[PDB]
């Protein structure tokens, strides 16, 4: 059961949880990858990795993915959380040069991941390994789109670095725009496509019903993370959180801000329910009697189904993962799974 302040009865009643059959092997294989790529200290991997639930988060989302696609996605997701931790620690310790150099290497590795598979920075080498595998599933046009999206994500992380080093809390609207980039909304959306085995043409994925369903799934995930990660973020001097923007710029108390974030999250669900109908009608229209139409219809339907699964996977992840359990830590500002 979930605490009342975080509970979403519509998720519990109407978004039943799903789990990909590869999850048990996924859990161990990603743990071993974190150890072998030296992305976290060995003792922290053994003590904390399974409890962080990163593989569970992906296995509740990309249902139907081939096992090797899911493995690359899960390794990438675990990497992404470690990168968020590295960025945080570079900020806390004032390592502006180390951050700048990492940022530059990630831009280069994103365009040429094979060149960086054995880089001396293990964080760069692990990024490159996951991305090179992601680049092997679909035509290079998809790879180029993933790269365009992730270049933007890296720069949003750089903006967060600047904000936190200057002590700036973004305004609410500025924050909502930035959050689509720091949460990597378009990366998770891109990854729907190798999971269903089809690169969608621009005309299909830019259809208004597809686009809006994709957006709402990610807005829910990011803002629900803001709701659940607010305690650890306040304790860690993080400034990027819708609740923090509301407290800072709209003069809300903590209780009022929690209520407002909750209401915005709830609205994503019922807006998604409306647009999902339109997205599934579009999927039906794509089934025009042709083979290609059947393929595109099935891919769109699978992708919209996984946009729905993201809601339940993110919901339960936030109650299971050790990442957010700040009340258990000796130092609330320093999670035990980060290298400090
Ligand atoms: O777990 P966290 O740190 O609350 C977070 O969700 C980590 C994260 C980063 C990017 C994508 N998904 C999760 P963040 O975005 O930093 O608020
Ligand atoms: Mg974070
Ligand atoms: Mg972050
Ligand atoms: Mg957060």
């Amino acid at each position: 059961a979930v605490p009342p302040s975080l509970r979403l009865p519509v998720i519990e009643a109407a978004f039943p949880r799903q789990l990909h059959p590869y999850w048990p092997k996924l859990q161990e294989t990603t743990r071993t990858w974190l150890l072998e790529k030296r992305l976290m200290p060995a003792d922290k991997v053994e003590e904390y990795a399974d409890g962080l639930c990163y593989t569970d988060l992906m296995a509740g989302y990309y249902l139907g993915a081939p096992d090797e696609v899911l493995q690359a996605i899960a390794d990438y997701s675990a990497w992404f959380h470690v990168w968020d931790d590295r960025h945080d620690r570079d900020i806390v310790h004032g390592r502006a040069g180390a951050w700048r150099r990492l940022r530059g290497l990630l831009h280069t590795a994103l365009d040429s991941p094979g060149d960086h598979l054995h880089h001396e920075d293990t964080l760069v080498a692990g990024f490159a390994d996951s991305v090179r595998r992601l680049y092997a599933f679909l035509p290079a046009t998809w790879n180029a789109r993933f790269a365009r999206h992730f270049h933007t994500v890296i720069e949003a992380y750089d903006r967060e670095f600047h904000n936190r080093t200057r002590g700036i809390v973004p305004g609410v609207e500025e924050y909502l725009e930035l959050r689509r980039l720091t949460f990597a909304h378009w990366i998770w959306t891109d990854l729907l496509e190798p999971s269903s085995g089809c690169e969608l043409p621009d005309a299909v994925r830019k259809h208004p019903a597809y686009r809006r369903a994709a957006l709402l799934s990610q807005e829910f995930a990011a803002w629900y993370n803001d709701l659940c990660s607010l305690p650890k973020e306040i304790a860690g001097d993080e400034v990027h959180n819708l609740g923090i923007s509301l407290i800072t710029h709209h003069s809300l108390t903590l209780e009022e801000a929690i209520g407002e974030v909750r209401r915005r999250v709830e609205e994503c669900i019922t807006e998604f329910l409306a647009v999902e109908r339109d997205a599934l009608r579009f999927a039906d229209e794509l089934a025009d009697g042709t083979v290609r139409g059947k393929e595109l219809s099935g891919a769109v339907r699978a992708n919209v189904g996984n946009m729905r699964n993201w809601f339940s996977s993110v919901y339960w992840f936030h109650h299971e993962s050790g990442r957010y359990m700040v009340d258990s830590w000796d130092d609330r500002s320093t999670p035990p799974y980060v290298n400090n």
